[PDB]
């Protein structure tokens, strides 16, 4: 069975930033455990940056810790096998939850299931979005701009969709899907939300029907049930896939 588990979430999600407050906090797990938190940290960085330095980058309106943000993102993804760090970031919750006792969250804490649902609509708004783009192989001409990170997320979930198939086989990525859909992610990489961005972006292409895809996202949930519910944890699961290869490969 692949991991994390929802429990697994559960105890880093609420508790993992607490445990790491605390100065003994590695005194209980051991120096491969420690590697693991490591490159947990790490990543989070890397990907979401600090509390004081956020990144641009998917679920930013989720008010969410980069580590909150990172362990949302693995359980989406949903392919930790035995190298997972999670074993580790559990055991050091459980040192934290010896010592300060267990924690509970506040009134005004990130609720689980809508920090879930918030990172698994992000993922299918933007390739929902990038599926709505291919259906139409000629848009209003734009060129993708010099320097722009969204060009190499764009460009990965557009190429990505083209393996799924849910774009008719034998379109053509034209710089106008790549440019386009930037701008999509680029607005939604902002704390501006799913709606503003598929707005923004079929003000730009003329895409009519691209806000009432991005409304049925949100009519979506990453617990239904049946192969629906199944068939979305999927797209969800490939796109933050693909988007967390390209950017663990620009950051080396
Ligand atoms: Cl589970
Ligand atoms: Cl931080
Ligand atoms: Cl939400
Ligand atoms: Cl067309
Ligand atoms: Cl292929
Ligand atoms: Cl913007």
């Amino acid at each position: 069975p692949p991991g994390p588990t929802l429990r697994e979430l559960w105890w880093v999600f609420y508790a993992a930033d607490r445990a790491l407050e605390e100065p003994r906090a590695d005194s209980g797990l051991t120096r491969e455990e420690v590697r693991a938190v490591r490159g947990f940290r790490e990543q989070a960085w890397k990907l979401f940056g600090s509390a004081g330095a956020p990144r641009a980058f998917i679920g930013a309106a989720l008010g969410l810790s980069p580590l909150q943000k990172l362990a949302v993102y693995y359980y989406i993804i949903h392919r930790e096998r035995r190298l997972s760090p999670f074993p580790a970031l559990v055991r050091l919750v459980g040192r934290y939850t010896q010592r300060h006792g267990l924690y509970v969250p506040r009134p005004d804490d990130p609720v689980l299931a809508d920090a879930i649902n918030g990172l698994f609509r992000d993922a299918l708004a933007a390739g929902t979005t990038a599926e709505q783009l291919l259906m139409f192989d000629l848009l209003p001409p734009k060129d993708v701009p010099v320097g722009s990170d969204v060009q190499a997320d764009s460009t990965a979930l557009l190429r990505f969709i083209e393996s799924q198939r849910l774009a008719v086989p034998g379109g053509v990525i034209s710089p106008e899907h790549v440019a386009y859909l930037g701008a999509f992610l680029s607005v939604l990489y902002a704390g501006r939300g799913r709606m503003s961005a598929a707005t923004h972006t079929a003000r730009l292409t003329g895409v009519t029907s691209l806000v009432l895809a991005v409304g049925d996202v949100d009519r979506l949930s990453a617990f239904d049930r049946g192969a629906a519910g199944a068939a979305s944890r999927t797209r969800a699961a490939g796109y933050l896939d693909v988007l967390l290869t390209v950017r663990l490969a620009r950051s080396q």
